[PDB]
């Protein structure tokens, strides 16, 4: 159709071969928040859409998310996502779309009927780590500079193998979504990437609730359960890795 | 050792036959949050242990649970696991308990440092539907009840097959666990179990955000990553069900 909007984001697949058992791995991480949350805090749907279209969204969300949503305190879902980072005016829209949608209406008995009935639970998916440019910021800059902010492994843990690119085109049918990935190989010890994860590190906790090394069973048995296919990514970078090594 | 205290569980393991891909399939329950956050908010610690010891309770809580704990909002962590259920007298001994370790010793400033450097995150525990046992009540009678009150599935849906009986011990160095499964089969149809789960229905959203169809591959993989290892109960449960199957 007609894009109205190209949306491009640039990020590292970085491998390892596990010395033990001899199988390739590669650094996943797994998002602390759904889609449908974010969407329904930032108001990204239609308050006249019908019933069924917007008890979707609440199926999409996490039990505890949708238990956050039934107690109509927006700052409590606000702070979900944003655990006090200083975005007030964008806050403060938000917040405006969400007290008129519902809270004015009928001071929220529409809202929470929607959330007791919605059924099922959403997935909290799996994901390459990646972002967005920064003005007059190189592809691979930004491959790297997102990496360790997600992450927190620092450039001397891996060497870029500059052969290899992949990217995604995916199509919402006005916004064009193009994911361009690099491949990096591990060069020094990191047995437990989960424990970069703290607090302390705004960032990396930003979005990310897990923080792990996958093998390719693993990458195959979380695609088959989530939105976002992670094989189209993942296979060809695992087949370099073996030709890489091979040689 | 010396048990000083014996705690036992009914549950039930309901299996299906799968007609798509002719794979035996049976019901598993995600637990909603952590051990580690219900013992911390619980209480079941102590405060004199040291400091490494006490980081490795905030270690195994996931990061949503640790940035609740990060707001020193007593209420909005009490609020995550028991969701406005009436137990004021446990909830003010438990908060009292918080107040005096963490509140009036620094206003929470001890607390939010071993916060902020935990590292990692813990993993939300998938399990077979299993409770104790009422008053006078019989151990096939309460895995029923359990069963029913945690996924909404209802006794139309199945039949027990009694010749299936398998217990698991566990020894905690004072407690005794003792979990007693049956073994039912689906004789009704029933593709998305996670559909029951709704927030109108306060015991089945209680401590479960997932209900899935789970395949013995599936089991494994799972098994492997977590501390509750599933396997010694599917694994002779899918046994019986291929013989009952083939008589
Ligand atoms: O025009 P708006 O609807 O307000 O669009 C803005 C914005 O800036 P400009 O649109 O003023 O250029 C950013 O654009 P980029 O950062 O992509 O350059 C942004 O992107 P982010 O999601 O990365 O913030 C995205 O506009 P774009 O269409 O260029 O992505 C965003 O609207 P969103 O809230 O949809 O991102
Ligand atoms: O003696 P307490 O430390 O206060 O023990 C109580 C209780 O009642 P009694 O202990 O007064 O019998 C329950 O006992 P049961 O329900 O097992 O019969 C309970 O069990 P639940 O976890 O199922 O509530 C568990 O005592 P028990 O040692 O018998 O499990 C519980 O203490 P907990 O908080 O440790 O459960």
């Amino acid at each position: 159709d007609t894009a109205m909007q190209l949306k491009t984001s640039i990020g590292l697949i970085t491998c390892r071969m596990n010395t033990q058992n001899n199988q390739i791995e590669t650094i996943l991480v797994q998002k602390r928040y759904s889609l449908a949350f974010s969407e329904f805090i930032h108001c990204h749907y239609s308050i006249n859409a019908n019933q069924g279209h917007l008890i979707k969204m609440f199926n999409n969300m996490t039990i505890n998310e949708r238990l956050l949503v039934k107690t109509l305190d927006f700052d409590r879902m606000w702070y979900h996502i944003w655990i006090e980072t200083p975005v007030y005016e964008l806050y403060h829209k938000k917040y405006q779309k969400f007290r008129k949608n519902w809270l004015l209406p009928d001071n929220g008995k529409k809202l929470i009927s929607l959330i007791n009935q919605a059924k099922g639970s959403g997935t909290l998916l799996w994901e390459i780590p990646k972002g967005k440019p920064k003005e007059d910021e190189s592809d691979l800059t930004c491959a790297i500079r997102e990496f360790e902010e997600e992450t927190g492994i620092t450039r001397e843990y891996y060497q870029i193998l500059p052969e290899f690119k992949k990217s995604m085109s995916y199509f919402d049918g006005k916004t064009e979504y193009k994911h361009i990935y690099f491949l990096a190989m591990l060069c020094k010890s990191l047995e437990e990437p989960n424990m970069n994860l703290s607090l302390q590190y705004e960032n990396r906790i930003a979005e990310i609730s897990k923080i792990s090394w996958q093998n390719m069973e693993a990458v195959r048995f979380i695609s088959k359960r989530q939105s976002f296919n992670l094989e189209p990514m993942i296979g060809p970078a695992f087949n370099f890795i073996k030709n890489y090594l091979r040689y």
